[PDB]
């Protein structure tokens, strides 16, 4: 299982996501502890660990710190038109166990045909430790207004 951080060469696949972060740092006073983009693994006879063009599908994790609070954002590569509809917010994550936890999560995502393994999420951070934030309506199909881009951040911080 490849664990190399290919953050910069997959940066183009998270234009919307990377903009959300910028809004959090300026309008919501957030700090980014780390940014890592990892490859999704093949699990069994899985298909969606790849993109339509045969390239690996990736998942980006961003560690954030806001007013003492610390949480992790999970966003899955949707560049080839298969859309995730939500972003995963993880709270109460230990830096000494993240590398291993993430590996388990990636397997879980692919095993559920590109779906959040909510059960696994319960096991790790409890029912109140993880939540899903819906994407701006029609993301990837249209441009999102600056207010809606801020509203996206609002929904994230709301948690």
């Amino acid at each position: 299982q490849d664990a190399t951080n290919y953050n910069s060469i997959f940066a183009n696949r998270f234009a919307a996501f990377d903009e959300l972060l910028s809004i959090l740092k300026t309008k919501f006073a957030c700090r980014v502890l780390f940014e890592e983009t990892l490859v999704l693994p093949k699990v069994g006879r899985s298909r969606l660990h790849l993109c339509k063009d045969g390239s690996p599908r990736v998942i980006k994790a961003v560690g954030v710190q806001r007013n003492g609070s610390e949480f992790v954002l999970l966003e899955v590569d949707a560049s080839d038109g298969v859309k995730m509809l939500s972003t995963k917010v993880l709270s109460g994550v230990d830096s000494e166990t993240w590398r291993n936890d993430f590996e388990k999560i990636r397997r879980g995502v692919v095993k559920s045909s590109l779906n959040w393994p909510n059960s696994l999420f319960d096991q790790l951070y409890g029912q109140d430790g993880h939540r899903g934030v819906n994407h701006p309506k029609g993301l990837g199909e249209l441009q999102v207004s600056r207010e809606d881009m801020e509203g996206w951040a609002e929904r994230v911080v709301r948690e």
